């Protein structure tokens, strides 16, 4: 059974019968050089000294082989589909997907993440420099978001400031990338219905769109129609028979590949440019552009969306790449992944690219071929290589549609989350808060002011919590040392006079107007009126008045029990109470709001003689009490105890 | 001393041992007219019903006479000199001291409040009349900020959410309002030097001026500045006469009525508007205003200045009246405090006035020389009424800088609030944040965007106290049931394999991922590194393999105990443990981004075959988990206990 024999603990009677062990609680043990403290800095700087000197090459290279073409073809396509939805030239959409992949060769920490661009920041640069204008004047305006937005990246992994990616939930995270999915459905329809919409921009910049685009839906194309409805359809359905058959596949049915060379084929052959009019691809030049300088004109009026695209670019790279860290068992350091991915927005953003990160729709093919570590992220680089410099004469027969639908074909994994009010509303209904206000704030106010009205109303669902807490009142179940909920059981026997009370919550600004309302009324009384009461009877006896001397009716009591009758017609009332007890359990944190009201209804609980514990406190709340000096004359430190049945057992004798 | 006898409880061995009372847990309660519930609607909406036909005549007469002509010299001075911090003319400042204080005589809940205008609303309706006019176009344009601040207001008292006041700390009140005293000090130097400065707006608003003022600075007044250091010298001292001798000193002396009589009586006779060049106060002109209507054209630019004043109006109303309320014994509700409010600044912004609310160092004028109802708030507008009419040739040879004196002498209450530096930062070090971070957001970003970004921060000190909480470590002292942190004392036991952890904060998205790490550092070993290799060494007997098979690796064992010599060359880690406590006492709140990642990690811990206990709970906290689905085949029931030795004691038996 269980059998307890122990005398009964004060919290000062206890840290005198058992001593503690009164152990010492920077800048020398940090700021100091050392033979074996350099060399784990510089190893972890650059982590290619950390697995190229230890490559399996009879394992690991005929599998980062044929994992490396197998997302060169995907890199290639999907960086011209994301050079149309910035317009500018579609040149510039094999800049971002081949210098960030040589970068993140050398100081990049993951080892399952293609890196390029991706919808959300091909969207989020799409709408900065619309705000940063009012092609050459887009072509140098959108390299210059991406060198800002990978200075104030790397300016966050060398103060060493990685954990900002905790304060997004899951709630937020796909609530966000739901509204940016639709925002990627609504802006492929200029290049689907082959429309001329002008550049929109501001709040409310999806209905914009939409609003310019069926307008003008009677001057649509049947050319540009029927040929994305088609490879929308096969693509579509083949990537369904790929994750429908993970096994009994090897190296599953590259989709993107052999429907472009049927789409490029059938356009160069039955001439679709000079019959119908469509628009195509233009002619690449082969060979990269000189390197420019970041105008500080650019710089000035949008820096306040380098805030956004760097904060979407880490933790869009740190949630896909915890994904594989958890698979396959590596150890992932945050602040590299700020380092590596500040580099190379820089370096893409001097030689005319546009800004980027890991795609979930491209890492799990580079995943899923067998792709072991960044390997078959440098062949992904060397397709790219090859198709600026070498092949760039095809690719111009391409419809620039096919590429606007395979692109609409990967929003098939970023729209089935529109299940969690399905799902959230019947577990939580604040994180089913979350998820409506932030599919409600990022379709309305853009996806850069989204995110930051966002992130600011999900901390008010912290607030929300713990604003109204169930306040209890506790008694005794079958006289021994279980207390619990009086309104809940039968034989609970409460003892004459103790009240036992409970906050379930940390006591702070939002908290303590709250915990004195529900303290005063789970009492009976309140305690400020019984002690005006008994100062007016005390005058009379040694016998109204005006104001400033009402402030000695609040004065303690000097001379009489004021539990009999008095003896003249005197009507001050009578309490039962003799004792508070306050469990102080769950209570997380007090500050200096909360201290300054929980003194304030000690001290007006005291003077009525009515002798007030607080019991539950660890040794740090206790601690941390010395310092806000809530301890006098007249609230001790002997008020405090060990658990409700110790205070108990110490009213009672 | 402390004996104890029952038996172990389980949390489901005990609510069937002891029966729950099951008892049951709006819109017809509420909804339904009664001949004693529209009594209390209408008595509590019109509260004149409620203190005029109890009214003790003999006693409060007498003292509401003396203490209405004392606040109505007051209301007249300080009234036309916040007119003059907006730059309208003078006699639109009697329209706002009149106006609230007829409506709030019948809809205000409050006894002690004098309301009129108060300087930190001169300056945010001062600086909104620039953001909307970019004199007959900044009359008719603070009276339309009025308007709009007294609408929204109004709807905040009748969707009866006027709780808003709780969510401002003293830190974020008394830093506030310090850097609102300063910038009511920078801008009171356009009228003590005499000099012409442009009407700024924007952020970074008082260097703006500091700017314009410091560069006329050979351009002053020297018959303008000796009378505004000879006005502030005395109205100092007088009023250090009053606070230093509240005892033997009845009806304490007004200086604010005897330094202008002075005054005004100088500047007419001995000629200083002719001799020497100083800006006077005009001759106003007799009478009210005939009544505008707002035009829509100032309600579209600046509606997100009107709830700032909205919101500032409020919670300086609801700070002064609670000063009183607790002082005098009366309950003040909250929701009438907006009606009345929002009602006054309909009507009074209606009649061209401009917004306001209480003022701390008028409401102390009424309360300390004996006003007891509000009655003293209407004799306190019959002298305002007097004024306007009859009297208003008078105060023209006032000399526009004792005005503007008058109103330095009141900062003294709120620039002495520099001195929590000094006892924030021994006592809380987060509060102190709160206190720094809003006198640096106020006084760059402007008055009114200085809430909005100070607010937002202080949300972001609840999840700065609960990031990274103390995780610990317990053990047994002297074979009973305290259970402490093993670093603290001396003979702690804690037994073989058991492994008691506690989290002392609400896990949550910020925390969960601190949680886990310290987890698994705490008890020696991951969980799901030793589930892998353990599968490894399965397959090894029935007998590396490639990505998309890695997920068969993490499957529950399906078949030896893992403990002993395996008989062949294997290398899997052994472990002690074989239990784990987890000390959810201080556990406050879960929610679905900390249920999905402790559903996790109880799934790892309980496939290495460690039983996972989970300890402390109450009745709440286990009946909101059956409603995550948190329970299945695996996550069972039974895990719940009710306290560490009873889990303990059930561990070795």
């Amino acid at each position: 059974q269980y059998i307890v024999a122990r005398p009964v603990y004060s919290t000062n009677a206890f840290e005198e019968n058992h001593k503690k062990t009164g152990r010492h609680h920077h800048l020398k043990v940090c700021c100091s050089c050392s033979p074996q403290k350099a060399k784990r800095i510089v190893l972890s700087l650059f982590p290619i000294a950390s697995w190229l000197p230890a490559y399996r090459l009879k394992e690991w290279l005929l599998s980062d082989i044929v994992s490396g073409i197998s997302t060169g073809i995907v890199a290639v396509l999907q960086g011209l589909a994301f050079a149309l939805l910035v317009d500018i030239p579609p040149v510039y959409g094999l800049y971002a997907s081949f210098f960030p992949a040589i970068i993140y060769l050398f100081f990049g920490t993951s080892r399952h993440i293609s890196v390029g661009p991706f919808p959300i920041l091909s969207m989020m640069v799409g709408l900065a420099v619309s705000g940063a204008v009012s092609e050459r004047v887009r072509v140098a305006a959108a390299a210059s978001v991406t060198v800002l937005s990978g200075i104030i990246q790397l300016a966050f992994g060398i103060l060493r400031i990685g954990f900002v990616v905790i304060y997004l939930s899951e709630s937020l995270i796909s609530g966000f990338t739901t509204a940016a999915a639709v925002h990627v459905l609504v802006s492929q329809l200029k290049f689907i219905f082959q429309l001329t919409v002008p550049s929109h921009t501001d709040p409310v910049s999806i209905f914009k769109v939409l609003y310019s685009v069926f307008s003008q839906i009677e001057k649509t194309n049947i050319a540009d129609l029927v040929t994305a409805l088609i490879v929308l359809l096969v693509v579509s359905i083949v990537k369904e028979i790929n994750q429908r058959f993970k096994d009994k596949l090897p190296v599953p049915i590259p989709i993107e590949f052999i429907m472009t060379v049927i789409a490029a084929g059938v356009s160069y052959g039955c001439d679709f440019k000079n019959r119908f009019k469509v628009a195509v691809v233009g002619d690449m030049n082969p060979g990269f552009q000189p390197p420019i300088t970041p105008d500080v004109e650019t710089f000035q009026n949008t820096v306040g969306d380098c805030f956004g695209i760097a904060m979407v670019a880490f933790a869009v790279a740190f949630s896909v790449a915890s994904v594989y860290s958890l698979k396959y068992d590596y150890p992932l350091d945050g602040n590299q992944e700020l380092i590596a991915l500040g580099l190379g927005n820089i370096v893409c953003g001097v030689f005319r690219g546009f800004a980027g990160s890991t795609a979930l729709s491209r890492s799990a093919v580079q995943e899923s071929t067998g792709g072991k570590t960044q390997i078959a992220g440098l062949i992904g680089a060397i397709i790219v290589l090859i198709v600026v410099l070498a092949i760039g004469f095809l690719l111009a027969p391409l419809q620039k549609s096919v590429l606007a639908a395979l692109a609409l074909g990967n929003l098939k994994g970023m729209l089935m989350q529109f299940a969690e009010i399905g799902r959230l509303w019947r577990k939580d209904k604040y994180d089913c808060l979350i998820w409506i206000m932030t599919f409600i704030f990022t379709i309305v106010l853009g996806l850069g002011l989204g995110l930051a009205a966002s992130v600011a109303f999900q901390l008010l669902t912290i607030v929300f919590r713990t604003q109204f807490p169930k306040c209890s009142t506790l008694a005794n179940i079958g006289r021994t040392n279980i207390y619990k909920n009086k309104k809940d059981y039968y034989d609970m026997y409460e003892p004459e006079g103790v009240k036992i009370f409970r906050c379930p919550s940390p006591i702070y600004f939002a908290n303590i107007g709250f915990f004195r309302r529900k303290l005063i009324d789970a009492v009976g009384f309140s305690p400020l009126r019984i002690l005006r009461k008994r100062n007016k009877a005390l005058r009379k006896i040694r016998k109204e008045l005006d104001n400033n001397q009402i402030e000695v009716l609040d004065q303690p009591i000097n001379t009489i029990d004021w539990n009999d009758d008095l003896p003249l017609n005197i009507e001050v009332p009578k309490i039962s109470l003799h004792s508070l007890i306050l469990d102080f359990s769950a209570v997380s944190f007090l500050d200096v709001s909360s201290v300054r009201g929980l003194k304030s209804i000690l001290q007006e609980f005291i003077r009525i003689k009515v002798d007030v514990y607080i019991v539950g406190t660890d040794d740090d709340f206790i601690e941390k009490l010395n310092r806000y000096e809530f301890f006098d004359g007249e609230v001790k430190s002997s008020i405090f105890f060990l658990t409700i049945h110790d205070a108990v057992l110490h009213i009672l004798m």
